[PDB]
């Protein structure tokens, strides 16, 4: 009984919502440009709020939807890249913060892959046999990294967060994998750089979200309809949930991938870019719309990508 | 399908600051720093940040041990310190080297992300996908800390350190014990970044801080029962835990009951590297022929602090 499964999904976004209207009125933009460029029309950004509650939001859930109790956790892992401190770690604040004693904790740093990742990691602790139980949740707040003014980047950003319980099984679920990496473009997608002004420091070397929007958009379009076709074809897959930044991004996708269109949930027209809590919010909001349904069997692909660059693909029976 | 550590590797800036140098920017002195943790000096940067210390760890991996980039599987970073949000660490190491063929990603986990990590690996390479990886702890500390505040300024020091592992015909990875408590995680904390966009209303430091008796009580207590989980004076043949305080240590042999001289000592060179510390230390006792590949020594990993996290791995190296 090595065999992992997602057995409970959970989401939470900040009340907050912003319309592309409200932010028309901030900068030079339009709800038709950024509509039609990425599908989407609204977001939420925190106002009070940060990584670590939005995560701790998630995490109550799924206890309280799965009657699990915190001592039951064996582990923790939260995939974020805008987390509160560089320490505690979110997934060491979210544990103290449901008193999940018995586990233990950290962040993955892998962007808007962060989720895919940080879920094929839980499959290899429960696998291993030494860990059950545990919460794999992707949380980001990026309101706070980027720069408002500059339209070319606050306009695709939301906060959020989700994840699964994840418990181990008797049947297997987590079919196949193939997780990507390329820091020779790292420098397409890049925030939160913080930089060094000890007394010693004498090198010459801003914090706030800078990307280059074609290098990720063909880089996207090409390498992830790649990783994607490693795992499945259309007739080997009954749904896919991808990085929701673009919808024209998944719109090429499947169209290079020669899988049926309404295999690609979409969700971005809600939420907009949340990086590694795109996928989950997604998942969690299908499972909620019965479009998928855990126990069903559904032959379903995870496939996530970003800074890093990273991106890759989970095959998995839900 | 059994992870085994198959080489070491460590780096350092070369820009070598003593208790000394130290006590004429603060009151300090050389005295009462070495005296309560047994550091003498640190190595700070002056040009180079996180993942060029960790660039050259990889790279030095790959030479010692004639292996190519193309046959990195995978590639995990221990920092907290990282260069950016994103990139992480790991994927700038990761195309630094041209490893095209590895993903890779940064553990957060801060003074137990090494323990941590190296547990990640093995799982890993058990599950069969994967049989070649780099694991690095990386930190530059000097950046995050407050140069004024004697408390802190004189404990932490720059540093990388990291290991080869691949998959063997013989267990090596005997057991392991990771915990945290985040009910605590106010003890020692760096890096908050605030919100400073139009919406955010809240009114909630970028610089580390720590409650030093808090993490003392806290790891000569927690830590010790941790390490007694796995093995005892008789079942051990050394154990390389994070090189806070030697003072720390010392309590830890006498409560864990576990001869002195099997707990590796390191601070004095290079003070508390967090992430980097046990690789430092562990590099350093195989060049010192202290340990040695395949020679199947009890060897105990044990790191403690941020999170609070803490964990200790029974491996045979
Ligand atoms: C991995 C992630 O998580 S995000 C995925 C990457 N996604 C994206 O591509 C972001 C969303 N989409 C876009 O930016 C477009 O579809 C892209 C990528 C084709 C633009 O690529 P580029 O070749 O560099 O720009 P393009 O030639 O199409 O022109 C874009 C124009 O819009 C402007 N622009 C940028 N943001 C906005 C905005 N919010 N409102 C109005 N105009 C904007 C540009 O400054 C530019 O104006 P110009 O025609 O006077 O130069
Ligand atoms: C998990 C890790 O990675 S870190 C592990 C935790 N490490 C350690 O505990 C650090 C080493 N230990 C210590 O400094 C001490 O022995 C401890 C454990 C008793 C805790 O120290 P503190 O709670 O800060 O106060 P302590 O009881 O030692 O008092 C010493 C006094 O000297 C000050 N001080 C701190 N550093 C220095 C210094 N380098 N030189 C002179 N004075 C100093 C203190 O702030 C205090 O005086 P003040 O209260 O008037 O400012």
């Amino acid at each position: 009984k090595n065999y992992a499964r997602i057995s409970c999904t959970s989401r939470y976004v900040p009340e907050n919502c912003v319309t592309n209207h409200q932010l028309s009125e901030m900068m030079d933009t339009s709800d038709e440009w950024i509509h039609s460029r990425t599908g989407i029309s609204e977001r939420r950004i925190v106002t009070q709020e940060n990584t670590s509650d939005l995560c701790h939001q998630v995490a109550k859930q799924l206890l309280e939807k799965s009657g699990k109790q915190a001592s039951e956790i064996d582990f923790i892992l939260v995939a974020t890249v805008t987390p509160d401190f560089n320490m505690p770690s979110v997934a060491c604040q979210v544990q103290g913060a449901i008193g999940a004693t018995e586990a233990f904790a950290f962040d993955i740093s892998a962007a808007c892959s962060g989720f895919v990742y940080a879920l094929s990691m839980a499959e290899k602790l429960v696998l291993s046999g030494r860990y059950q139980t545990g919460l794999v949740i992707g949380g980001e707040t990026f309101s706070k990294m980027l720069d408002w003014t500059d339209r070319s980047t606050a306009v695709l950003f939301g906060d959020g967060a989700a994840g699964v319980l994840i418990e181990a099984a008797e049947t297997p679920h987590f079919l196949n994998e193939k997780l990507q990496a390329d820091g020779q473009r790292w420098t397409a997608l890049t925030s939160g750089y913080t930089i060094n002004e000890s007394p010693f420091y004498q090198g010459h070397k801003s914090k706030t979200l800078q990307m280059e929007g074609r290098s990720i958009f063909d880089f996207a379009i090409k390498d992830v309809s790649q990783n994607i076709l490693s795992l499945v074809t259309d007739e080997t897959v009954d749904y896919l949930l991808l990085h929701q930044a673009s919808v024209r991004i998944i719109d090429k996708i499947a169209r290079k991938t020669k899988i049926s269109r309404e295999k690609f949930l979409t969700n971005m027209d809600k939420y907009g870019n949340t990086s590694a809590a795109s996928i989950p919010i997604l998942l969690d909001e299908a499972v909620e719309n019965g479009t998928l349904i855990l126990g069903s069997q559904q032959r379903v692909v995870l496939t996530g990508f970003g800074g890093g660059l990273t991106w890759g693909s989970l095959l998995l029976t839900l």
